[PDB]
């Protein structure tokens, strides 16, 4: 019951923890 990122090779146990993470490490911040 883990979700990945595939951008690059972070995890997380709930879903909402992964999106924030590609929301602040890839998804465009600039
Ligand atoms: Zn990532």
């Amino acid at each position: 019951k883990t979700y990945q990122c595939q951008y690059c090779e972070y995890r997380s146990a709930d879903s909402s923890n992964l999106k924030t993470h590609i929301k602040t490490k890839h998804s465009k911040e600039k």
